[PDB]
């Protein structure tokens, strides 16, 4: 099974191919992580997975999503997830983090409190800051405020100071998220990116703030790390085959700055969309990028059954599978594939206290 | 669905009827439990099962299985569970534990690690007791050391110790291991308790040693809290209609002795026995003994699907169905069974972090 071989990126070696993607859990105060995310990440890693990637961490409190996101702006909230790692290594997984700014998806409610923007009146709701004063609409109406050269400069320095604390804390991967809507993709975007300065306009002007901050974290993460990045390479918008094309060509300069695997995602920037909902409808498309970029590649959105997995590697779309909400469901989803895939000595995916018995 | 339905036992309400059996997990160390244990448990109590009852826990250090094997024969040992009690308590579980004595079965290897008596070279053996000096045999031949009046009295005063211990560390359901061919199930066996004083012979002495434990447990174990015990009603050894009835009056002399319900097994006293093994093939005898004794029961032994466990209770064989392996493939079945049975909104037996998503 092409699901249950190993993977090495630089000196990082992954177990199997199952990839936990970043899954915000809503349930940290002021930042910090708690017995939640502690019981939620090991049991996960038990589960047999290769890699679980930490959910959207915040770099700074303004680019949390809502009140309940996770953050990692001071040294205090790096050393909490001190025992998260601990956990996901004893459990034989590589630990990774997903550092993040929600830029003008900010200051939202949890998804089960209503899932939109705080309105002013609420004291939880702070203000949202983007490339430029316009709103996403839709039930995220506030409008952001359009940063100036200084926040450029503070927002990229936050994301070198999280991807510090990240190493210093013990993650082995990490992955710079750049897609859904947030703060790096609605820099690239022409939808969201109305800038006049170095910041907008042009294909190099909107990829800058991207790239330096690519390169501002490099300098500070080790090279014998996986340095990765979470990328909306599409919109669905009506623009694809340009707006793929671009993408692509910013794939090729993040390899050319270093980045190790690119998470290839759908962008998310604006809501008047018509994405193509699908069992591994994204195989096709991670698969061009991952061709005509040259660089390995991991997607979502769809891959949760066994033999959809299978497939995907097997047809050289992607190196690693991720399947999310599948390990929400049952922690113990890589099992689960093994069983349903035939690979020999399957119960011993797990550790030894649940294998000697469902093996029987 | 009747496995969804809550259940009310004295004072404890359990949210539906699925119970998580006590499975030895073998990850202790001195008697302690850790990280291992604190996952495990927690993340099971998140998967919606009602009642959580901790692993067999030993009332003296020669009365755990193995060197893996949890205790509660100190303060200390006691507080270890403090951490797991509130963790199960917080996913909405209800905390029970299982305390136990191995009884001539002691002194063993984990299972993934030969299964059998330590050998007397080994550093980690000890002394076993039992009623008499004869040993279970095959994989465990070390013979007993056949217990005095005061050994009696000790181990009564340890289980009493034991109890104490639970309440005040927070469990709200005891469990009293006389199952499984372990210390108490060996008093009642004619196989195995040869005695020709007050403890041996008879039914009544045969009797006497559970009887005696469970009273002593009764005066400081809290009214208001389920006091229950396992207990093996046949050994599958060609004595099955004679041993049946004897199970079926101790059962009713446990009622008179205050006990709440009776998690019923088989006996597994000696090894020289044929047991039928087969999907929910213990149903009819709990429903004899439920009927016969008028008393609440559980029982296990392959239950563990969803619409097995519901037939269950609609033939009023259980009152609780006990699903253990499952659990340890899947710590989120209670789930999977709501989703199986067509339960309302069955993603809301999971936490909300997991409920929205699955919900759509
Ligand atoms: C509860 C939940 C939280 C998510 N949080 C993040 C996140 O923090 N970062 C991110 O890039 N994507 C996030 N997403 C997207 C997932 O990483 C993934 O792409 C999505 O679940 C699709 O994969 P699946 O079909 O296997 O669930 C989240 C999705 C869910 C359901
Ligand atoms: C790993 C494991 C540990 C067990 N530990 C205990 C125990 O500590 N006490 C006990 O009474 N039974 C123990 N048993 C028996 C279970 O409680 C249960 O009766 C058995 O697993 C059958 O139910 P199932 O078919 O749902 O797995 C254990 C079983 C397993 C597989
Ligand atoms: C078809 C709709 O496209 C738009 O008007 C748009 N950007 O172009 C926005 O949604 C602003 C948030
Ligand atoms: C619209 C797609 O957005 C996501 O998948 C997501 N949460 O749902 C994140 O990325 C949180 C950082
Ligand atoms: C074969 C019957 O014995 C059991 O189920 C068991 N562990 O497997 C226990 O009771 C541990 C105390
Ligand atoms: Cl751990
Ligand atoms: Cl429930």
């Amino acid at each position: 099974s092409a699901l249950f071989e190993p993977y090495t990126l630089k000196d990082v070696t992954l177990r199997n191919r199952i990839a936990i993607p970043p899954m915000c859990q809503y349930m940290a105060e002021d930042g910090l992580i708690n017995d939640w995310h502690q019981v939620h990440y090991a049991s996960m890693a038990r589960g047999g997975a290769g890699l679980l990637v930490v959910e959207a961490t915040a770099v700074a409190p303004e680019g949390r999503i809502t009140p309940g996101c996770a953050g990692i702006w001071s040294d205090a909230h790096a050393q909490a997830f001190v025992p998260v790692v601990q956990a996901i290594k004893a459990a034989g997984s590589v630990p990774g983090i997903q550092i993040a700014h929600a830029g003008r998806k900010a200051s939202a409610n949890r998804p089960w409190e209503g899932d939109d923007h705080i309105g002013a009146d609420d004291a939880r709701g702070w203000e949202t800051i983007a490339p430029s004063a316009i709103a996403f609409g839709a039930h995220l109406p506030n409008v952001p405020r359009a940063m100036t050269l200084d926040d450029i400069a503070r927002v990229k320095q936050d994301f070198v100071d999280a991807a510090r604390r990240a190493r210093d804390a013990g993650f082995e991967w990490i992955e710079l998220h750049f897609a859904h809507g947030y703060l790096g993709q609605s820099f690239f975007s022409e939808h969201s990116n109305k800038r006049t300065d170095a910041y907008g306009g042009s294909f190099d002007n909107r990829s800058r703030f991207l790239l330096e901050t690519l390169a501002a974290v490099r300098e500070v993460w080790p090279e014998n790390l996986p340095l990765t990045a979470r990328f909306g390479v599409l919109e669905y918008d009506g623009r694809d085959e340009q707006t793929l094309e671009e993408s692509i060509e910013l794939a090729r300069r993040f390899k050319a700055g270093g980045l190790d695997l690119l998470s290839v995602s759908v962008g998310f920037t604006i809501p008047e969309t018509n994405i193509p909902w699908g069992p591994a409808f994204m195989g096709p498309i991670a698969e061009r990028v991952r061709r005509e970029a040259k660089l390995p590649v991991t997607s979502a959105w769809g891959f949760g059954t066994p033999q959809l997995a299978e497939a995907a590697l097997q047809a050289n779309q992607l190196d690693l599978v991720s399947v999310g909400r599948a390990h929400l469901a049952d922690p113990h989803w890589a099992y689960f594939a093994a069983k349903e895939l035939g690979v020999e000595k399957a119960s011993w995916t797990l550790p030894a206290p649940y294998a000697h018995w469902l093996e029987r």
